């Protein structure tokens, strides 16, 4: 901060200061500070920046510049040695369902996405880097190590292009660079109706005015909604199978259909839009196309910062939460809303959540066909498997039924994503979240780990016995020595999840007060916080506190046994109730008599 005013990114217009609803792009949302909390612009920058250069190049860029003395491993090489393991067996969350993991996805993707830079629909560039592995510009290689098997397969390194960054997209000229967050950093749904006034309008239903958003017409779902295809080919979702060739699906958030889980949540949250949308009607006939959109899109709002800090945090966080999000006392229009550029690292512990498989079941919740259990890496962009397999009713009970990953110090991260991950540009199943996500730290010029050690008070080690006694474990521990040759130089996700968990929680004692701190902001930078007096009214707020993704399950799919508590690991039937005895969103405080 302060070089004060930069930035062309940034869409330009105008606050009502009077309206009842949170713009699409989120400006407006700060009275002093109109911007703060927007889409398209810089990620917060809790501490400076540390580059190679001081100012934008990575470490590992420059082959001899070192970080404190030494060359940092290559992100792959430390994928291969820490991350990697293959033995799924025993590796499952007894106390977490998949929809653990699952939820977090959701909540991670309404509050931040850097995308890449990408600079031509034309270049080989594209290519350039693809195919002859040339560091230079944009192109940021992931260089394989001696003895990695993709190279006998694959080549000689995985493409990497890095991230976007404020005011351009050509080579700036000076501050220190910073990535932009392209996305609201306020929990407000923006997943579900788009942070851009270009596509939240694409995406609503204008030929009724009943305030709807616009649903598939080419296919359904028994009945049901399903999203509306996404209009640009290529297609990677037409690309995994070009016989099938069904595209990829059109939602508020790009990454929508990244894995058929996650596309089958946001199918979910468009059809309770709809559904709250067509109920509303039904109570103020008077009501207007926008006012029902606006509307709905408020409650939908209300609901997922609940579903997040009532029922997910508390166990993510464990013990720390209320340490770190003490119970909320109103809007402070002081708080830096804005998501930091750390964050968007920390919140990726959920990576080592997800399981090498995905399951269908059947209504007695039984394995739904012969072919019921698949890989997690022929789901990537995999949208046929709902469309041409049964909707996403048995992919739901799959969410409820099986279990999360844990994390766990010696099986970090599944092949599945470590080995086969399909990437929407290229290919191959063939790419490495691991190495990926490290190189991603680099390239966001993040601190090492000692530094955010620090800044969470907590004790930074300086030796293999330091480092051993807060990991806990000596194995771990030598490795991370042999690769970083000073725990000064480990990278923060890396270093955030090798820490053993805290007491109920999910994360460890750096994650939890990375984690924590954002969050305390996010809600107390809120203007429009569900709880923030004025905002809703209290016989709204009573009816609101009835929320479960339980009930949203029922009132938008055809499952009639759900769980009371979904996070938690439920057996069916023990478990599992009648959807006609869940807490209903009673819908009435929202009636409008004009005499
Ligand atoms: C496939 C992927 C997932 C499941 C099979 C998956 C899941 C999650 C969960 C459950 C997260 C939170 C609990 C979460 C966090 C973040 N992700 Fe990740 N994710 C899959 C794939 C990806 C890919 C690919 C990326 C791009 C990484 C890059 O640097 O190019 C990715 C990103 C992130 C991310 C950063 C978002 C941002 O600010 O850009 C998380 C906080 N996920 N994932
Ligand atoms: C599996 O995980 C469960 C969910 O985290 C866990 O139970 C939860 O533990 C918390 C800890 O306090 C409890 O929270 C509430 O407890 C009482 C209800 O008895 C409330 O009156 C309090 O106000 C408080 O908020 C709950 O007891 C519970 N959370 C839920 C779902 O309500 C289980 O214990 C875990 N199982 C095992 C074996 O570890
Ligand atoms: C590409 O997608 C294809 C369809 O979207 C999919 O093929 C489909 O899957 C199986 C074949 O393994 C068949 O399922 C069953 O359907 C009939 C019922 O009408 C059964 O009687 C059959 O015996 C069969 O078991 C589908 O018929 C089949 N569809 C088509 C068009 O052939 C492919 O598997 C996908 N290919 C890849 C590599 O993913
Ligand atoms: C916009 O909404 C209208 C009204 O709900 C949709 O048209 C109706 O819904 C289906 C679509 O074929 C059928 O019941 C009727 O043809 C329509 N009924 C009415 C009351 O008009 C339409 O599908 C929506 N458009 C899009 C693209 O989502
Ligand atoms: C609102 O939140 C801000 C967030 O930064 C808090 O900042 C405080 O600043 C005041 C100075 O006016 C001091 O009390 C402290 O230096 C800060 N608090 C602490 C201990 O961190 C502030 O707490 C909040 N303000 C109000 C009025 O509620
Ligand atoms: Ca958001």
């Amino acid at each position: 901060s302060w070089e004060v005013g930069c930035g062309a990114p940034v869409p330009l217009v105008k606050c009502d200061e009077n309206s009842p609803y949170r713009t699409i792009t989120g400006d407006c949302n700060n009275r002093r500070s109109p911007a703060l909390g927007a889409a398209n612009r810089a990620l917060a920058r809790w501490l400076p920046a540390e580059y190679e250069d001081g100012l934008a190049l990575p470490f590992g860029w420059t082959q001899r510049k070192t970080r404190n003395g030494f060359r940092v491993p290559l992100a792959r090489e430390v994928s291969n040695k820490i991350v990697g393991y293959l033995d799924e067996e025993g590796v499952l969350d007894q106390n977490r369902s998949l929809l653990f993991m699952q939820w977090g996805q959701i909540v991670d993707h309404d509050l931040d996405f850097a995308p890449e830079t990408e600079l031509g629909s034309n270049e080989h560039s594209k290519t350039q880097c693809e195919e002859y592995c040339i560091q230079g510009d944009n192109c940021f290689p992931i260089m394989f190590p001696k003895n990695d098997p993709k190279l006998k397969t694959q080549g000689k390194c995985m493409p990497f292009f890095r991230a976007g960054f404020v005011c351009p997209t050509p080579p700036y000229q000076s501050l220190a660079r910073e990535q932009i967050n392209a996305v609201t950093s306020f929990l407000d749904a923006s997943l579900v109706y788009g942070s851009e006034p270009s596509l939240a309008s694409r995406l609503r239903n204008l030929s009724s005015p009943l305030g709807l958003m616009a649903v598939n017409q080419e296919a359904w779902d028994h009945g049901l909604a399903y999203l509306p295809f996404n209009n640009k080919k290529p297609s990677p979702c037409e690309f995994i199978n070009t016989t099938a060739r069904v595209p990829c699906f059109l939602a508020g958030d790009f990454r929508a259909s990244e894995q058929i889980l996650l596309a089958t949540a946001h199918t979910l949250l468009l059809r309770e839009h709809n559904r709250l949308a067509r109920e509303l009607k039904k109570l103020n006939p008077h009501w207007n196309g926008e006012k029902l959109y606006q509307e709905a899109r408020k409650i939908l709002g209300a609901f997922i910062q609940i579903i997040t800090f009532r029922d997910y945090l508390p166990i993510v966080l464990g013990s720390e939460m209320q340490k770190w999000i003490p119970p909320y006392q109103g809007y402070n229009n002081s708080v830096d809303p804005r998501i930091s550029n750390v964050f968007t690292f920390a919140f990726r512990f959920g990576h080592m959540e997800v399981p090498s498989t995905v399951s269908r079941l059947d209504e007695n919740y039984q394995p739904w066909g012969p072919e019921a259990e698949l890989p997690l890496h022929t789901l990537f962009f995999n949208t046929w498997r709902i469309i041409k397999d049964g909707g996403i009713d048995p992919l739901v009970r799959g969410l409820l039924a099986k279990k999360s990953k844990l994390m766990n110090q010696d099986k970090m991260v599944t092949s599945e994503l470590r080995n086969k991950l399909f990437q929407p540009t290229h290919k191959i199943h063939g790419f490495d979240l691991a190495a990926i996500n490290l190189q991603r730290c680099r390239d966001h010029g993040m601190p090492g780990y000692n530094s955010w050690r620090g800044f969470c008070g907590l004790s930074q080690p300086k030796t293999l016995k330091g480092l051993q006694t807060v990991l806990k474990n000596k194995i771990l521990a030598k490795k991370l020595m042999d690769l970083y040759k000073t725990p000064d130089n480990i990278d923060i996700w890396i270093g955030g999840n090798a820490e053993p968990m805290v007491e109920r929680g999910r994360v460890g004692p750096l994650l939890a007060c990375l984690l924590g701190r954002q969050f305390q902001q996010i809600r107390d930078g809120d203007r429009f916080w569900w709880e923030n007096p004025g905002v809703f009214t209290e016989k709204q707020r009573d009816s609101l506190q009835k929320v479960s993704f339980s009930r949203l399950i029922c009132d938008n799919t055809h499952i009639t046994k759900v769980p009371l508590h979904a996070f938690q690991a439920n057996n069916y039937p023990h478990d599992f109730v009648d959807c006609s005895t869940v807490d209903k969103l009673d819908l009435s405080p929202w009636a409008s008599r004009e005499n």
